[PDB]
C-alpha cells in the first residue's frame, strides 16, 4: 500500500545536499547517466534493490531511475541506512523500505515491500549479499520465472551464487559484480582502507597509534585494513587459512600467527574472512582489558556475540552499538555493532568516489542482463573486461590521470588491440 | 552567578561512560593520581582552565582537583566542546562554562566566569592558546600579583608567551608545556595524524584516495596531517616558508610549492601555519571544484573566510560546521568549522592515550608552578629532560613495551646515570 | 665438445660458499629435494635451460640434478651470468655456457651448446623470455618432436608462447610459470622492489632521497618499482596504457601522467612495461641533467638506446654498464647496462628467497610436464592451485608464520576443501 | 716521507669520472666554490683531515682546497676508503693516506702523515669519530696551541669533546658539526635510509622482506635502518634504554622489546646505539640459523665479535668483510665488516647528494674557526640557525622546490625577519 517506510521524511533536504555533493564525487555513475538518459535502456525494468541504503546507494538508485527502470528498495543490514540518504530517496517519490536499527522481522519486511510494483511482480534483482536472492529461491518460487537476471555485490554474496549453481538450485542469471577488478581491487581494498578506521573513530575515539591489532583474514578486505590499521602507527598482526595470502602478508612485513596466540596480544580485533567462528569464548577470555572488537565481513557469524551476552558480569550500552562487557576475570570487552559490519554500522561506509566504480559495474550489468538475456544463460557470470576497463576509465578525469595511449607499432609489438582489453582474462592486477 | 553553564547536565551519564574509557587509555594521568591524591600537591591551588572541554580534558581536570586543586574551566576554542564531557565535568560539582557552538560573545563570557572563586581570585592558569593569558595581561592586571604560574599547551600560545616577555608584558612565570619533547613530538605529530582525517571525514566523508592534498606548513601538525593524508593514498603537496622544513618534506618524496602554484592542483587543503594569509580570494578563484578547506592550526586566521563571505555568490549550509560556497565562477568551495579547528571543530580532537602525554605535562607543570615558586622568575620555562622521560616512560606498561637499562659498564661507557637524563639538552629526537 | 665454458672456473669456491648460503634462503627448492631425491621423477629428462645463469639459478640447476635430470645450461642475457656461480655449476661436473659480457654472437653460441646430450638431443625446455623456444621452433625444428615440454618464467615469454599458439606454431606443450600466483605477485612484484634498486645503487650510488622518479608501466614489475622508490623518498610518477592500472597507482597517491610529460620533470626513469618505444629521442632531448635511464624490461626495447650513440656529442664509460652521454644541448644522461635489465644487469637479480617461489614453480612444471605429458597437450597451461599453494606452503616455515586450519564446521560452511585449494581459479590475490 | 699513499693511484680516471658526476649531486660544497673560490678565507688554513676516503669526502677535500686551505687526508675507518676517491685526491696533488683494509698499525701511521705541511704543523683539525683529536691531545699536546680549530663530523665524536670539556681534557675550540639540524636530521636520518640496505645486499644479498629485523637503538641512525627494514617488508623490532625514543618507536607500529628478548627472533641484527656491549655471547647462542649481524654505528665495540672468534667451532670466510661462523649449536652466524660500519665497510657510504649537507656544514665550520678565532672560546659550539638554514636553502634549487616567501604583513604577524631564521633556538625539527 505505502509508497516508502523511513524513519523521517524530514531528513529529506539535507539527504538532497548530500546526495548533490556525493553526484560531483561518482563519475561513473554521472556518465551512465549522460549516456543512457535519452535512450533509456533500462524502460520495462522492475529492479528490487537490496543494498545498504547510503547516501552513495542513493546516487545508484536515481541513475537505475534515469534510465527508465522502475525501483523498489530496502537495505541489505539493520544497521547500515542513512536515514537522510532514505528520506531523500523516499521524497523523490521512490519506494524505499529502510531505516537505521531494524529489528530482524522489520528486515524482511522491508525486503518484501519491494517486490510488487503497480505493473506487477519485479523481473530484475540487484543484490548485496544474497539476501533478496536467498528469499525469492526459497520463499517465492513462483516469481522465479518472471525475473530475467540478478547482480551481485560483495563477495560473500557470489560465493553463495555459486553454491547454488553447482547445487542446481540457482534459477536466474547472475553477473558477479563483485569480482570486477574494477571493484574487488578497489572498493574491497581501499574503501575498507578508508572506512574501517573511520567506523572504529566515530565509535570509540581510540588511539591506534602504539596499539597491537589483530586482522582475521588477509583478502581483498583484509589487506585494505590492515594497511589501514598500519598507516596510524598499529603493529598488525594477520592470521590466515590460505598459503598464497599468509606469504604476502608476511612480505608486507606483518607477523601471521593464530588467533589462539593472538587473542593474547591484540588491542583491536578486525573479523575479514566472510567465515564462521572467528572470535571465540576462549579468545574473549585471554583478551587484553578493554580490547575492541569488531567485525567487517558481510555477515555477522565471525565473532561469538552470543557468548559475551551469556558470560558477561555485565554489559553496559555506552551509546548506539557500541557495548562494553565486564567479564568473570574483571577485564572489560568493547564490542562494536553487536559484531555487524562496522564501517557501516558505526560511520557511513565506503566514501562515494569508490563506490561510483562499485555501482557504475551495477549499473552495467543491470543493462547487460535486462538488455542482453540471451548472453546470459542460468549460472554466473562476469561482466567483459572491455565494461571493467570502461569504469575505470571513467573516472580517470576527475584524479587527472592523463592515459598513454599505444602507438600502432606498439600495438603490434603486444599483439594487442590498441583500444583493449589490454590483459588477458587471467591477469590478476 | 551560575554555578556552571553547559548545554544539558542530562548528556553526563554518557559523559561518565567516556570518561570511564577514556581513564583507561590515560595511564599518566592516572599514576599521577595513585601518586598524589594522598599528599595534595596542589592543596591551595586555584587553577583557571580554558582548554578544550573535550572527555580527555575531563580526565585532567579530575586529576588536578584530587590532586587537591580547586578548579574552573572554559573551553578555547567555540566549536571544540564536547557537550556530554562539559556535563559529567558540571554533574561531578566542578564549575564549567562550556558547550559546543557558543559564540564569540559567550566565549569571552565564559572565560571571565573562571577568575572568581569563593576563597577570592585565580592564582593559577592552565591555558591553551593564550587567551585566558592574554585576557588577564590585557583587561584584569590586578589579578597578575595574585597568579603564581602559566602553564601553556600550544605552539601559538607559547610563542605568545615568548612575544610578551620580550616586550616586558609578561608578569607571571610560565611553564612551555607545548615545548616537551613528549608534547610537540607526540600530540603534535601523532595526534593530528589521527584527528586531521577524522575530521574531514566526519564533516564531508569524501575519499582521500587518489585526491591532490595540498597541506600549507609542515612544523609538527603538517608532518602528522601529510603522513595522515599519504597512507590513505592522496597525493600530498607541502608548502613551507623554512628551507629545513622544506628539505624534510622533499626528502620524504613530496613535491614543495608554493600556494599560488598548488591552489590550481589541490581537492583537499589544510593549514598547519599558525599563520596569517595562507588561503586567499586567488587561491580560491584557481581551485578545482568542490575543493574541500579547514584549517588545524590553533586560530582561524589562516584561510580567509572573510573573502568567501562577501564574494560567493551563495553560501549554502550543510550541516553544522560544514558550508558550500557558490563562486562567480560557478565552482564550489566546502568550508569546514568557519576556519576554525578542523579536529576539534568537526570531530573529537586527539584520541585520549596522545593527550595522556600533554596532560601528564600539563599536571607536573601545574605542580612545579604551585610547588616551587621560588624556582621559576619571571619568563618562560621547560620542564626538566627527567620529568620528560617519565611522562614517556608511564605510558610504556600499557603499551607492552619493555624499555632497555644500561648496565653499570654501558653507562660508565656512555658517561650518564643508569636511570637519566639519556640525551643532551640539544637532543632533538 | 666442451664440458662447460665458463669466465674462470678458479671462482668456483667463492660461488660454492655462495651456493651453501642461498640454500638455506631456499626451502622450496630444499624441500623438492627432501621429497624427490630418492624416487628421481626426472630420470630420463634432457632440460635444456635458458635463465640468467645466477646463484639462485645454480640452486634450481642442482635441484633438477639431484631430481634425475641431465641439464645444459645458457643464461638468457648477456650480462645477466654471475661467474662465480657459473664456475661452481661448472666445477660440480655440469655443462654451462655462461659468462658476464657475451656478444650476441657468443649468446646464440652458448645457448646451442645446450641442445645436444651424451644420449640424444634436449626432451625439455626450461625458458626465461622465450629465446630458447623460439630458437628451436624456427632454426631446428627436426628436434620439436622429440621434446616433451616447455616451461617458461617471465610474462614477456609466456605472451610470445601465447602469441605462438593462437598463430598455430606452437608445437610443444607450455607450462605458463610466470602466471602462477606464486610467482607473478611475488617475483615480479618484491622481487623488483628489492633488486631494482641495488641495481641503481650499484650503477651510480645516486641518492633516491629527493628525487622525482619516473616509472613507465604499473604491472606486478611496476608497483614493486614504484614502492620500493617511494619508500627511499623519491616522488613517483607513472605511465600507463591500462585505465584499470592507472586508476590503482591514482590510488595509491602516484602522479599518472605521459612520458612526453613526464620526461620534463624525473631525475631517475625506469621502464617495466615489456613493450617498444618508451623512451625515445624527443624524451631524452627534454631531461634533467644526470637523469639516469634504465630498463627492468624482459628485453632492452623500451629505451632508445641507438639515439642515444647516434646523436650524443660525447659518449664516455664511467665503468661496465655505466655509460654517460653528453648531447647536443649541453647537459647528460646516465644510461644503465645500455638498456637491458638492470637488476639483473648492474647488480644480482632478485635474492634468493623469493627466487625459491619462482624456481620451485619450475621444478614442479618440470615434474609436471616429464611426468605427466598426457595431462598436456599442444597450449599454454597453469600450474594447478594446489601446487601454486603448495610453493607458498614451503616458505612458511623459514618465516615462523602459523597457518590457521579451517575445522570442519568452517569449511563447511565455506563450502571448501579442508586441505584447500582455499580460492577460486578466478581469484586475483 | 711520501707525498700519499693509496692502494693504486691507476685507478684516478676513474675516480675522477665519480667525482664529476658527484660534484653534480653535490650543489651545496658547489656553491661555496663559487663563492669563495675568488676571496680564499682558508688562505693560510692547514686542515689535517680524518673522514672516511669516499667520492663524497673528494668532493669535500676540493672544495676546502679551492677555498685557499692546505689539506692532508686520511679515513678514520679501515674498511672505508674508496680507492679511486683516494687516487683521484692523490694524482691531484693532495696528500692523501688511505686505503680500503688498512690495518690498525696502518690506521694510526695514517693519521700521523698528516701533522706535518712544508710549512710546520696543522692549524686546523675536520674529524669524524675524534681520533685525530683523541691523538693530538694524548701524544702530540705541543701542537694543541698551534692548532685554530676542530669541526667533527659525527655523533660519538661529538659526545667525545662533550667528555673532553667536561673534563678539562680539551684545549681547542670545536664545532659541533654533527648537531646541526641540516647533518644530524638529513645524513644520520636518509643517509642511513639508503646505505644500510646498500651495505647488507652488496654483502649477503639477502631478501628483506618478510625477515624479522632487529634494530638496536632509536636515535637519528636507527629511525632511519628502521624505516629502510620496514620499507622492504622487513618486520622490524627495536631496542631502547630512552623511553621517550621507545615511545617514538611504538608509536610508529614497532615492536620495542630487549636484545634479551628480540636474538631468538631476528633473522637481520644492526646496532645504532653508540654504545658497548650491544651483542653479547647469549645473544649469538640462541640466534636462528644464518642471522646477519652487523653494526651502522661509529666504532666497532657494539657487537662481541671477540666472543664469535673465541667461542666460534670454525670462521669461515665468504669475500671480504663477510664472514660466516659456525657454531656449536650447529648453527650459523654470518658478521659483516668484522662488526665495524656496516654501509661504510660494505658499500660506498651515504650517496653524494645528502654528504652535500654534511660537507657544506664542515665547510662553514672551517671558515667560521678560522675566520674568526675571536668568536670561539675552548669549548663545544653549533653552527648559528642562520648559516644552518643556508646548507638546506642551497640543496633546494636542484630538488626543484620552490620555497615561499613571508610577506611583510605575516612576518609582522609572526614576529620574524622575512629571510630567517624561521625558528627558535629549541626548535627540534
Ligand atoms: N563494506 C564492507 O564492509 C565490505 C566490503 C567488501 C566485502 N565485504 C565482505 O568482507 C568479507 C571478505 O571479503 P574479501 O573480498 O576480502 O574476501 P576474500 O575471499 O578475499 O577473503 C578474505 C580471506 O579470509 C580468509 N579466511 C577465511 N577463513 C578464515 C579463517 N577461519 N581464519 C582466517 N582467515 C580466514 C581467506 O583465506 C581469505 O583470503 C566478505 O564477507 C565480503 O562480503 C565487506
Ligand atoms: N590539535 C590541534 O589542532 C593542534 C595541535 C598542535 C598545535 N596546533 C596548532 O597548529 C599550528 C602549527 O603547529 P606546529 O606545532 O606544527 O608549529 P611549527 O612551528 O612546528 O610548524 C608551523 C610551520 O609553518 C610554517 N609556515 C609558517 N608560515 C607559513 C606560510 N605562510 N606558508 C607556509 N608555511 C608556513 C613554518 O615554517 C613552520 O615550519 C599552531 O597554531 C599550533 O598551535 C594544533
Ligand atoms: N627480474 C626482472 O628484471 C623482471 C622480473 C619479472 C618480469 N620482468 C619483465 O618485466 C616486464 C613487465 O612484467 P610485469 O609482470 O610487470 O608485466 P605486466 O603485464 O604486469 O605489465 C606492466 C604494464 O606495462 C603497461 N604498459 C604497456 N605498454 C605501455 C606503454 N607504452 N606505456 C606505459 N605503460 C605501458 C601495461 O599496461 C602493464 O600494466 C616484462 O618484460 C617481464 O618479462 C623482469
Ligand atoms: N654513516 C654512518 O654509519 C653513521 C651516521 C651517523 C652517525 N653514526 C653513528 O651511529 C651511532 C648512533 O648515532 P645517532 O646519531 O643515531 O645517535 P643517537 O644518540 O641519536 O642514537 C643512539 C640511540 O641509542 C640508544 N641506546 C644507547 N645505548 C643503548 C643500548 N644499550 N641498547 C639500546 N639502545 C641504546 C640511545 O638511547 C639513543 O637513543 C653513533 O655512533 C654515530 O656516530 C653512523
Ligand atoms: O557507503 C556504502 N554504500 C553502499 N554500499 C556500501 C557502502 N560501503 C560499502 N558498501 C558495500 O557493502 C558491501 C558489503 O555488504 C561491500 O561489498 C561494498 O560494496
Ligand atoms: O581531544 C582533545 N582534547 C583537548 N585538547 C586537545 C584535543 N586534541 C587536541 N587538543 C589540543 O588542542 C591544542 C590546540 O589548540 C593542541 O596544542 C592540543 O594539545
Ligand atoms: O637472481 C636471479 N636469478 C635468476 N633469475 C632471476 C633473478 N632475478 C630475477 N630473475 C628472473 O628474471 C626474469 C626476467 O628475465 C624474471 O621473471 C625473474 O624470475
Ligand atoms: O659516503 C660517505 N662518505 C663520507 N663520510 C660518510 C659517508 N657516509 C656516511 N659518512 C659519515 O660517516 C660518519 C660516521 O663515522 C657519519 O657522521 C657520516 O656523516
Ligand atoms: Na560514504
Ligand atoms: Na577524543
Ligand atoms: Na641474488
Ligand atoms: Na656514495
Amino acid at each position: 500500500k505505502l509508497p516508502y517506510k523511513v524513519a523521517d521524511i524530514g531528513l529529506a533536504a539535507w539527504g538532497r545536499k548530500a546526495l548533490d555533493i556525493a553526484e560531483n564525487e561518482m563519475p561513473g555513475l554521472m556518465r551512465m547517466r549522460e549516456m543512457y538518459s535519452a535512450s533509456k535502456p533500462l524502460k520495462g525494468a522492475r529492479i528490487a534493490g537490496c543494498l545498504h541504503m547510503t547516501v552513495e546507494t542513493a546516487v545508484l538508485i536515481e541513475t537505475l531511475v534515469a534510465l527508465g527502470a522502475e525501483v523498489r528498495w530496502s537495505s541489505c543490514n539493520i544497521f547500515s541506512t542513512q536515514d537522510h540518504a532514505a528520506a531523500a530517496i523516499a521524497k523523490a517519490g521512490i519506494p524505499v523500505f529502510a531505516w537505521k536499527g531494524e529489528t530482524d522481522e522489520e528486515y524482511l519486511w522491508c525486503i518484501e515491500q519491494t517486490l510488487h510494483f503497480k505493473d506487477g511482480p519485479l523481473n530484475m534483482i540487484l543484490d548485496d549479499g544474497g539476501d533478496l536472492t536467498n528469499l525469492i529461491h526459497t520463499k517465492y518460487p513462483q516469481l522465479l520465472s518472471g525475473i530475467r537476471g540478478i547482480s551481485e555485490e560483495t563477495t560473500t554474496g557470489v560465493h553463495n551464487l555459486y553454491k547454488m549453481m553447482s547445487n542446481g538450485i540457482l534459477k536466474v542469471p547472475a553477473i558477479n559484480v563483485n569480482d570486477s577488478v574494477t571493484k574487488s581491487k578497489f572498493d574491497n581494498l581501499y574503501g575498507c582502507r578508508e572506512s574501517l578506521i573511520d567506523g572504529i573513530k566515530r565509535a570509540t575515539d581510540v588511539m591506534i597509534a602504539g596499539k597491537v591489532a589483530v586482522v582475521a583474514g588477509y583478502g581483498d578486505v583484509g589487506k585494505g585494513c590492515a594497511q589501514a590499521l598500519r598507516g596510524f602507527g598499529a603493529r598488525v598482526i594477520i592470521t590466515e587459512i590460505d598459503p598464497i595470502n599468509a606469504l604476502q602478508a608476511a612480505m608486507e612485513g606483518y607477523e601471521v600467527t593464530t588467533m589462539d596466540e593472538a587473542c593474547k596480544e591484540g588491542n583491536i580485533f578486525v573479523t575479514t574472512t566472510g567465515c564462521v567462528d572467528i572470535i571465540l569464548g576462549r579468545h574473549f577470555e585471554q583478551m587484553k582489558d578493554d580490547a575492541i572488537v569488531c567485525n567487517i565481513g558481510h555477515f555477522d557469524v565471525e565473532i561469538d556475540v552470543k557468548w559475551l551476552n551469556e558470560n558477561a558480569v555485565e554489559k553496559v550500552n555506552i551509546k548506539p552499538q557500541v557495548d562494553r562487557y565486564w567479564l568473570k576475570n574483571g577485564r572489560r570487552i568493547i564490542l562494536l555493532a553487536e559484531g555487524r559490519l562496522v564501517n557501516l554500522g558505526c560511520a557511513m561506509g565506503h566514501p562515494s568516489f569508490v563506490m561510483s566504480n562499485s555501482f557504475t559495474n551495477q549499473v552495467m550489468a543491470q543493462i547487460e542482463l535486462w538488455t542482453h538475456p540471451d548472453k546470459y544463460p542460468v549460472g554466473v557470470h562476469f561482466l567483459p573486461k572491455k565494461l571493467d576497463e570502461a569504469v575505470a576509465e571513467a573516472h580517470l578525469g576527475k584524479l587527472n590521470v592523463k592515459l598513454t595511449k599505444l602507438t600502432e607499432k606498439q600495438a603490434q609489438y603486444l599483439g594487442m588491440p590498441i583500444n583493449g582489453p589490454f590483459k588477458p582474462d587471467h591477469y590478476r592486477y
